[PDB]
């Protein structure tokens, strides 16, 4: 089975089927475009969005959908039926709060202003929430890793970038953190993947 | 299992959880709120948003999580693991859309303006997108309905409230709607459910 990434040159959507790739040891090519190879690659798409995913010649799209595909009969998977739905409730409620940011907006007045609001109002009650689902229990979800941990570790890291401070009163959440990166598939990839801010 | 679904009194997220009920025929409380119980409510929910389903003491949220998991072992779902996918590609593709409105927004004329900014340029592309994607075959993925279909047919029974011309260069996603509303199940709902606009 043949896979090939495509995606802008950041961890951004793509990242959590980076880190799958790597736990599963499963070689794909990580293909990365500039801003400016875009719009001929788009026009050529179903529905004009990367990241995409190519499986011997069948284009897949939507980074969670993909996501849940690669885990699917994985250890990554929920180890129940209620655990897959726990996984995927979690997963959304980080992607619906990432999602908010106004990434692609060119004015960068009004792009700091919301980056501001977000971080500084919205972002600290989704920690809140966070800790207390969490508890004392060493995963997200269950009593092993799930892509749910690989996810939070994912959106926790580039919320990082713009409020240094967000885990302060959140140690729990900050080990969860540290057992991801620990995760030897996971800190290797994290060791030689491209540096990028977001 | 005792199913006991909670969101305000109209179709909105949590529709397409009661399509599913339907659907599979599985028996559920459908319970609806007022405003006067919101702000009450949203303190015991672990992350103060609705749909949420209880099942036998357990308190899960995320529509589509949860449509997915009710979906499990069924051929609703995709009727192999690329087929589920693309069906949850799909899914996706229309809630990125469908959450770009600003449901909330109590200027009236924000509101307005927006909404009109959506359904111009947003929705019409989207539309052509889809169109291309379904082509002229009988279902959006596979050779059976899924919940892909089902959902397709209810963000666009909402986005037709607010622009009725809207599928009137679409005779294919039109068909589709009429497919989906007539399966019987489905027909059965659509009559019994409570007549709200949105
Ligand atoms: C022209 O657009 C360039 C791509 C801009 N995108 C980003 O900068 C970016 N998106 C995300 C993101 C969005 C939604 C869910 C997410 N989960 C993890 C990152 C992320 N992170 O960075
Ligand atoms: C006080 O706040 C209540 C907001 C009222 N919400 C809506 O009218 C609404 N419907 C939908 C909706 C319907 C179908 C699919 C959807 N996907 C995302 C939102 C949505 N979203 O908001
Ligand atoms: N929900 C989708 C969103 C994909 C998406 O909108 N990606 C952005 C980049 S992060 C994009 O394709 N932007 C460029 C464009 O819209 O043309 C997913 O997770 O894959
Ligand atoms: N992505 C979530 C969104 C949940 C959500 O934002 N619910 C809406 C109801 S349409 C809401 O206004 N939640 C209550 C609130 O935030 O006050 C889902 O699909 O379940
Ligand atoms: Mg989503």
């Amino acid at each position: 089975p043949n896979y090939k990434l495509t995606y802008f040159n950041m961890r951004g959507r793509a990242e959590i089927i980076r880190y799958i790739f790597a736990y599963l040891d499963i070689q794909y090519e990580d293909h990365r475009i500039e801003q400016a190879d875009w719009p001929e690659i788009k026009s050529t798409l179903p529905f004009g969005k990367i990241p995409i995913l190519e499986v011997d010649g069948l284009t897949l799209h939507q980074s969670l959908a993909i996501a849940r595909y690669l885990t699917e009969n994985t250890d990554l998977a929920g180890n129940t039926e209620m655990e897959q739905c726990h996984v995927d409730a979690i997963v959304d409620t980080l992607d619906d709060f990432m999602s908010c940011f106004p990434w692609a907006e060119k004015k960068q007045d009004v792009k700091e202003q919301m980056f501001n609001e977000l971080l500084t109002y919205n972002a600290p009650h989704l920690m809140q929430d966070l800790d207390t689902y969490l508890g004392g229990r060493e995963w997200l979800i269950g009593n092993s890793v799930t892509w749910a941990d690989f996810y939070w570790e994912i959106c926790s890291t580039t919320l990082l970038v713009f409020k240094p401070d967000l885990l302060d009163n959140h140690p729990r959440l900050v080990t969860l953190r540290k057992k991801v990166q620990a995760i030897p598939a996971v800190a290797n990839w994290i060791k030689r993947r491209p540096q990028t801010k977001l």
